RNA sequence: GUGCUCGCUUCGGCAGCACAUAUACUAAAAUUGGAACGAUACAGAGAAGAUUAGCAUGGCCCCUGCGCAAGGAUGACACGCAAAUUCGUGAAGCGUU
């Protein structure tokens, strides 16, 4: 049996957003070493390739392939429009202020003079 | 067209020589399209409770002026989610290995 734990902390910069995330979805990926071998047995040398070594004009990918991404897409999208947790409309404190805007300006205010 | 051939050669012509060397958006048209700040009618003036001075910034907005001056309502116009890359705790319940 497994155990870790990952706690969150400032977003100090957008690249450490980004690469938590990175971390997440790539232990999720699963590849397969029997398209792997395929692919492997047909190009052989042409695997191995430096930044400026070698080159194959395109590799061109069947469809199905496309659709895993396209659903990766999809699914990293809706994860980020959860990105700010709204809190819900709690009339139950005094009202200063006179529309939204006020009200968080008001809230901003209340951050920033203790 | 002009003159001269000592040209025929009459005074008719013809010839020869010289001299002279290329205009033009071809149109009286025929077209074809857009404006007049004119009517017409609507329309109808920044800021802050009210009444009002202005100087700017921006640009597929101009107008009057010789203008790099000045003026034109401060010339006009310039506001409904002006939301951007990207999350995680704490507890509970349910179903699963
Ligand atoms: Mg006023
Ligand atoms: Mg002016
Ligand atoms: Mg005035
Ligand atoms: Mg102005």
């Amino acid at each position: 049996k497994k155990k870790r734990k990952n706690p969150d902390l400032g977003f100090s910069d957008y690249a450490a957003a980004q690469l938590r995330q990175y971390h997440r979805l790539t232990k999720q990926i699963k590849p397969d070493m029997e398209t792997y071998e395929r692919l492997r047995e047909k190009h052989g040398e042409e695997f191995f390739p430096t930044s400026n070594s070698l080159l194959h004009g395109t590799h061109v990918p069947s469809t199905e392939e496309i659709d895993r991404m396209v659903i990766d897409l999809e699914k990293q999208i809706e994860k980020r429009d959860k990105y700010s947790r709204r809190r819900p409309y709690n009339d139950d404190a005094d009202i200063d202020y006179i529309n939204e805007r006020n009200a968080k300006f008001n809230k901003k205010a209340e951050r920033f003079y203790g």
